Protein backbone atom coordinates (compact mmCIF):
# COMPACT_ATOMS: atom_id res chain seq x y z
CA UNK A 1 0.00 0.00 0.00
CA UNK A 2 1.38 3.40 -0.91
CA UNK A 3 -0.34 6.50 -0.72
CA UNK A 4 -3.72 7.48 1.40
CA UNK A 5 -7.28 6.61 0.17
CA UNK A 6 -9.48 7.32 2.24
CA UNK A 7 -13.70 8.70 2.11
CA UNK A 8 -15.69 9.51 5.54
CA UNK A 9 -19.46 9.96 4.75
CA UNK A 10 -22.33 10.46 7.26
CA UNK A 11 -25.94 10.53 5.69
CA UNK A 12 -28.57 8.45 5.48
CA UNK A 13 -29.97 5.56 3.03
CA UNK A 14 -31.73 7.06 0.07
CA UNK A 15 -33.54 3.52 -0.43
CA UNK A 16 -33.24 0.01 1.14
CA UNK A 17 -29.74 -1.87 0.69
CA UNK A 18 -29.51 -4.55 -2.15
CA UNK A 19 -27.58 -7.26 -0.80
CA UNK A 20 -26.35 -10.15 -2.97
CA UNK A 21 -24.08 -13.11 -2.96
CA UNK A 22 -21.59 -14.81 -5.48
CA UNK A 23 -20.13 -17.36 -1.40
CA UNK A 24 -19.10 -13.76 -0.12
CA UNK A 25 -21.92 -11.30 0.43
CA UNK A 26 -22.09 -7.39 -1.16
CA UNK A 27 -24.28 -5.07 -0.26
CA UNK A 28 -24.96 -1.91 -2.22
CA UNK A 29 -26.73 1.20 -0.99
CA UNK A 30 -26.99 4.54 -1.62
CA UNK A 31 -26.58 7.84 0.81
CA UNK A 32 -27.40 11.79 0.48
CA UNK A 33 -25.34 14.43 1.96
CA UNK A 34 -27.12 17.87 1.78
CA UNK A 35 -25.50 21.59 2.02
CA UNK A 36 -27.70 24.10 1.87
CA UNK A 37 -27.60 27.61 -0.34
CA UNK A 38 -29.69 30.94 0.17
CA UNK A 39 -29.92 33.34 -2.68
CA UNK A 40 -33.75 27.95 0.34
CA UNK A 41 -31.68 26.05 -2.25
CA UNK A 42 -30.26 22.99 -1.09
CA UNK A 43 -27.71 20.48 -3.00
CA UNK A 44 -27.78 16.70 -1.64
CA UNK A 45 -24.76 14.52 -2.97
CA UNK A 46 -25.37 10.59 -4.15
CA UNK A 47 -23.03 8.22 -3.01
CA UNK A 48 -22.18 5.11 -4.33
CA UNK A 49 -21.63 2.38 -1.40
CA UNK A 50 -20.60 -0.78 -1.66
CA UNK A 51 -19.68 -3.20 1.16
CA UNK A 52 -18.33 -6.85 1.78
CA UNK A 53 -18.75 -9.59 4.06
CA UNK A 54 -20.09 -9.38 7.70
CA UNK A 55 -20.20 -5.71 6.76
CA UNK A 56 -22.52 -6.52 3.92
CA UNK A 57 -24.22 -8.94 5.82
CA UNK A 58 -25.19 -6.51 9.10
CA UNK A 59 -26.25 -3.81 6.63
CA UNK A 60 -28.88 -6.32 5.20
CA UNK A 61 -30.35 -7.51 8.97
CA UNK A 62 -30.81 -3.73 10.25
CA UNK A 63 -30.32 -0.82 7.61
CA UNK A 64 -33.16 0.60 6.08
CA UNK A 65 -34.30 3.17 3.69
CA UNK A 66 -34.32 6.15 5.93
CA UNK A 67 -31.06 4.78 8.38
CA UNK A 68 -28.40 7.18 9.19
CA UNK A 69 -24.64 5.54 8.93
CA UNK A 70 -21.12 6.42 9.14
CA UNK A 71 -19.30 5.06 6.88
CA UNK A 72 -14.83 4.61 6.38
CA UNK A 73 -13.83 3.62 2.92
CA UNK A 74 -11.70 4.11 -0.32
CA UNK A 75 -12.61 5.22 -3.57
CA UNK A 76 -12.39 2.84 -6.12
CA UNK A 77 -13.58 3.47 -9.73
CA UNK A 78 -14.40 0.68 -11.23
CA UNK A 79 -15.20 -0.11 -15.35
CA UNK A 80 -18.33 -1.58 -17.03
CA UNK A 81 -19.73 -2.00 -20.43
CA UNK A 82 -22.92 -0.23 -20.84
CA UNK A 83 -25.62 -2.08 -23.16
CA UNK A 84 -24.52 0.32 -26.49
CA UNK A 85 -21.48 -1.65 -25.70
CA UNK A 86 -19.12 1.00 -24.68
CA UNK A 87 -16.94 0.66 -21.22
CA UNK A 88 -18.02 3.12 -18.69
CA UNK A 89 -17.24 3.97 -15.47
CA UNK A 90 -19.01 4.04 -12.07
CA UNK A 91 -16.98 5.51 -9.11
CA UNK A 92 -18.28 3.29 -5.84
CA UNK A 93 -16.89 3.88 -2.17
CA UNK A 94 -15.21 0.69 -1.72
CA UNK A 95 -15.97 -0.80 2.46
CA UNK A 96 -13.07 -3.16 2.77
CA UNK A 97 -13.57 -6.24 4.66
CA UNK A 98 -10.05 -5.71 6.02
CA UNK A 99 -9.84 -1.92 6.85
CA UNK A 100 -13.49 -0.56 6.13
CA UNK A 101 -15.89 0.49 9.13
CA UNK A 102 -19.63 1.31 8.78
CA UNK A 103 -21.98 2.00 12.10
CA UNK A 104 -25.44 2.77 12.21
CA UNK A 105 -26.39 5.56 14.20
CA UNK A 106 -29.76 5.22 16.11
CA UNK B 1 -24.34 21.94 6.67
CA UNK B 2 -26.31 18.11 7.03
CA UNK B 3 -24.01 15.19 6.58
CA UNK B 4 -20.90 14.75 6.09
CA UNK B 5 -18.92 14.55 2.85
CA UNK B 6 -15.08 14.46 3.43
CA UNK B 7 -12.26 12.69 1.47
CA UNK B 8 -8.34 12.02 2.36
CA UNK B 9 -5.91 11.67 -0.20
CA UNK B 10 -1.86 11.51 -0.22
CA UNK B 11 -0.62 10.32 -3.31
CA UNK B 12 1.08 11.24 -6.26
CA UNK B 13 0.19 12.86 -9.58
CA UNK B 14 0.23 11.19 -12.92
CA UNK B 15 0.70 14.45 -15.08
CA UNK B 16 1.56 18.19 -14.48
CA UNK B 17 -1.53 20.00 -13.23
CA UNK B 18 -4.25 21.63 -15.69
CA UNK B 19 -4.99 24.75 -14.55
CA UNK B 20 -7.05 27.21 -16.98
CA UNK B 21 -9.54 30.20 -16.19
CA UNK B 22 -13.27 31.50 -16.64
CA UNK B 23 -14.33 33.25 -13.68
CA UNK B 24 -11.69 32.70 -11.08
CA UNK B 25 -8.99 30.04 -11.71
CA UNK B 26 -9.64 26.37 -12.20
CA UNK B 27 -7.00 23.60 -11.73
CA UNK B 28 -7.66 20.03 -12.47
CA UNK B 29 -5.10 16.78 -11.91
CA UNK B 30 -4.73 13.56 -11.07
CA UNK B 31 -2.53 11.36 -8.06
CA UNK B 32 -2.33 7.58 -7.26
CA UNK B 33 -3.11 5.60 -5.17
CA UNK B 34 -1.45 2.34 -4.62
CA UNK B 35 -2.19 -1.28 -2.53
CA UNK B 36 -1.31 -4.95 -2.41
CA UNK B 37 -3.19 -8.02 -1.14
CA UNK B 38 -2.67 -11.45 -1.22
CA UNK B 39 -3.84 -14.81 -2.96
CA UNK B 40 0.84 -10.01 -4.03
CA UNK B 41 -1.77 -8.16 -6.60
CA UNK B 42 -0.83 -4.22 -6.98
CA UNK B 43 -4.10 -2.06 -8.18
CA UNK B 44 -3.32 1.54 -8.84
CA UNK B 45 -6.37 4.40 -8.30
CA UNK B 46 -6.29 7.25 -9.92
CA UNK B 47 -8.36 10.35 -8.88
CA UNK B 48 -10.03 13.36 -10.75
CA UNK B 49 -9.55 16.08 -8.29
CA UNK B 50 -10.19 19.72 -8.81
CA UNK B 51 -9.56 22.74 -6.67
CA UNK B 52 -10.26 26.39 -7.36
CA UNK B 53 -8.83 30.09 -6.61
CA UNK B 54 -6.08 30.45 -4.24
CA UNK B 55 -5.59 26.62 -4.45
CA UNK B 56 -5.41 26.44 -8.24
CA UNK B 57 -3.35 28.98 -9.10
CA UNK B 58 -0.74 27.84 -6.33
CA UNK B 59 -0.71 24.48 -7.43
CA UNK B 60 0.31 25.98 -11.19
CA UNK B 61 3.55 27.56 -9.69
CA UNK B 62 4.38 24.36 -7.74
CA UNK B 63 3.08 20.94 -8.34
CA UNK B 64 4.54 19.10 -11.53
CA UNK B 65 4.60 15.26 -12.55
CA UNK B 66 5.67 13.29 -9.71
CA UNK B 67 4.81 15.51 -6.74
CA UNK B 68 3.48 13.95 -3.04
CA UNK B 69 0.44 15.79 -1.76
CA UNK B 70 -2.19 15.69 0.36
CA UNK B 71 -5.51 16.37 -0.38
CA UNK B 72 -8.63 17.23 1.67
CA UNK B 73 -12.54 17.65 0.07
CA UNK B 74 -15.75 16.41 -0.63
CA UNK B 75 -17.10 13.58 -3.59
CA UNK B 76 -18.86 15.46 -6.52
CA UNK B 77 -20.71 13.71 -9.32
CA UNK B 78 -21.41 15.92 -12.02
CA UNK B 79 -24.14 14.68 -14.46
CA UNK B 80 -23.63 15.97 -18.43
CA UNK B 81 -24.68 15.17 -21.81
CA UNK B 82 -21.38 13.92 -24.39
CA UNK B 83 -21.09 14.43 -28.29
CA UNK B 84 -23.00 10.89 -28.92
CA UNK B 85 -25.72 12.43 -26.55
CA UNK B 86 -26.08 9.99 -24.01
CA UNK B 87 -25.76 10.55 -20.54
CA UNK B 88 -22.53 10.31 -18.46
CA UNK B 89 -21.24 11.31 -14.85
CA UNK B 90 -17.93 12.19 -13.83
CA UNK B 91 -16.87 11.89 -10.00
CA UNK B 92 -14.66 14.18 -8.85
CA UNK B 93 -13.01 15.44 -5.38
CA UNK B 94 -13.79 19.04 -4.94
CA UNK B 95 -11.90 21.20 -2.81
CA UNK B 96 -13.99 23.58 -1.58
CA UNK B 97 -11.83 27.31 -1.79
CA UNK B 98 -13.59 27.21 1.78
CA UNK B 99 -12.84 24.12 3.70
CA UNK B 100 -10.55 21.90 1.28
CA UNK B 101 -7.01 21.74 2.18
CA UNK B 102 -3.96 21.21 0.30
CA UNK B 103 -0.20 20.67 1.13
CA UNK B 104 3.37 19.24 -0.91
CA UNK B 105 5.64 16.61 0.88
CA UNK B 106 9.03 17.13 1.03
Amino acid sequence: SRGVNKVILVGNLGQDPEVRYMGGAVANLTLATSESWRDMKEQTEWHRVVMFGKLAEVAGEYLRKGSQVYIEGQLRTRKWTDQSGQERYTTEINVPQIGGVMQMLG
